DNA sequence: ATTGCAGTACCACATTTAACCAGCAG
DNA sequence: TCTGCTGGTTAAATGTGGTACTGCAA
């Protein structure tokens, strides 16, 4: 199918397409009147605001917060006062997590520990991370943390980065 | 010197979603 | 030709999660 594109030599089956191509290579607008966007193709911002900003009969609640709105782009919007925010308050004390994982795992200090190790009557509040009670004590080599360079071993990285700061 | 625990930092992997793009009917 | 739609294809952001790490207080 023609009809090949002069200084790019498409490959377009209808001339308009092709002209089309001149336009977009070979810019252009269109900035949506509600928005900030801008849509390459005019039809694609009829689908953008066909989308975002066509009124929504129930409204939708935020995953968060308890705000309902009835546009889409506002909705999405909203849920940006949430990023990079604590999201997650919880009811019995005043702490705060950015992921629901760790609002579970503070809840359990609350409402008390099922983590159990096989081998011994242990159990951990926290998730696996605290089996790592099986490697120390079900005993498969604790970390050396060499310090420099005085040659010291330490347990941990923070006390050795600290005793490294004043040696000789 | 240390460890366990609660909670964070870091970094990688999986999912979503909104614009792109070609082609099409009217 | 011209216009407005589409369905499927493409990446950037974000959710998800493993885990090493930390600060605190025994
Ligand atoms: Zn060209
Ligand atoms: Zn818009
Ligand atoms: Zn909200
Ligand atoms: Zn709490
Ligand atoms: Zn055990
Ligand atoms: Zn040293």
């Amino acid at each position: 199918k023609p009809y090949e594109c002069y200084i790019c030599h498409a490959r377009f089956t209808q001339s308009g397409t092709m002209k089309m191509h001149i336009l977009q290579k070979h810019v252009a607008k269109f900035h949506c009147p509600h928005c900030d966007t801008v849509i390459a193709r005019k039809s694609d911002l009829g689908v953008h605001l066909r989308k975002q900003h066509s009124y929504i009969e129930q409204g939708k609640k935020c995953r968060y917060c308890d705000a309902v709105f009835h546009e889409r782009y506002a909705l999405i919007q909203h849920q940006k006062s949430h990023k990079n925010e604590k999201r997650f308050k919880c009811d019995q004390c005043d702490y705060a997590s950015r992921q629901e994982r760790h609002m579970i795992m503070h809840k359990r200090t609350h409402t008390g520990k099922p983590y159990a190790c096989s081998h011994c009557d242990k159990t951990f509040r926290q998730k696996q991370l605290l089996d790592m009670h099986f490697k120390r004590y079900h005993d498969p080599v604790p970390a050396a943390f060499v310090c420099s360079k005085c040659g010291k071993t330490f347990t941990r990285r923070n006390t050795m980065a600290r005793h490294a700061d004043n040696c000789a």
